[PDB]
């Protein structure tokens, strides 16, 4: 089951450590494009993204 | 001190965890870029990379 639009859930960044990111994205190639507090975007696999609480 | 070109270091990957890693080039702005074992290149702020204990 995929994460949806507007969803929260916790992205890897540069520092090895996960932090909060909004799917602004679903791909059909099986990314997310998600984008972190601060504005910064990326493209992460599904497998490297997790639920967030 | 920085890391040397040839030098492995320890480099973080989008499964946030860290792999083995060649320093490439050593770049002015801070910056490392650096070769994992199957190829894969990224460039990588000093502070994100650790020695390859």
């Amino acid at each position: 089951s995929e994460f949806q639009i507007n969803e929260q859930v916790l992205a890897c960044w540069s520092d090895c450590r996960f932090y909060p990111a909004k799917v602004t994205a679903v791909n059909k190639d099986g990314t997310y494009t998600v984008k972190f507090y601060d504005g910064v975007v990326q493209t992460v696999k599904h497998i490297h993204v997790k639920a967030f609480s």
